[PDB]
């Protein structure tokens, strides 16, 4: 077998079946065409979010945010170079205002809260900003 591993679009919900050799080449998707492995954050749903978390073989990361929140904008920039350096992670965002039942669903106080996720189960999670090299060694740790 190629290792295949299953990699969620988040756009269509295709389950596409890549080899592991072919992550590092960051492919798109089989149906739709748009990447599947952008090594930016990618936009969780309600409409999205159940097929993408339950069938990822990579571990997940989650931001979750709200436009009007003073320490999510501070922390974006750094999620997104953080997501950058994780080329096996999936770095994503769900908006606890746009998405309510999933914000209760992972028990949400402050924002931003990071909750890390693998194979459908929480491993981790966080709150408040963080600087990139602190996030990545977070993020390292858990890992
Ligand atoms: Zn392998
Ligand atoms: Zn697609």
């Amino acid at each position: 077998g190629s290792h295949m591993m299953i990699i969620v679009c988040a756009s269509c919900d295709a389950k596409n079946r890549v080899p592991e050799e072919k992550l590092t080449a960051q492919p798109s998707c089989g149906q739709c065409h748009q990447p599947l492995l952008p090594l930016e954050p990618i936009e969780l749903n309600e409409q999205n979010f159940s097929n993408y978390i339950t069938n990822s073989d990579l571990p997940i990361l989650i931001d979750l945010w709200a436009e009007w929140c003073g320490p999510c904008k501070m922390m974006a920039p750094h999620f997104a170079q953080v997501a950058k350096q994780n080329p096996r992670v999936i770095f994503a965002k769900i908006n606890t205002e746009e998405s309510p039942r999933l914000s209760q669903a992972f028990n949400v106080r402050s924002i931003p809260t990071l909750v890390l996720m693998n194979k459908t189960t929480e491993v981790a999670r966080m709150s408040g900003a963080l600087r990139a090299p602190e996030l990545q060694q977070w993020l390292d740790q858990q890992l």
